[PDB]
């Protein structure tokens, strides 16, 4: 029989920078 | 006999966008 | 003989939240 599925892959990168702060 | 575990899975998605920046 | 290697593992988890955006 084929072996078990391998381990979970590496977690993704940190997400994009957030939006600019609100306008004064 | 059973085969060995498969390779590591693919890489994950980028994380969520970050928070809005500080007020000016 | 031992069977074929298993499939690739699950896709990795999403990364963490990104950093704060620029000052408003």
């Amino acid at each position: 029989p084929p072996g078990p599925p391998g381990p979970p892959g590496p977690k993704g990168d940190p997400g994009p920078p957030g939006p600019p702060g609100p306008p004064g």
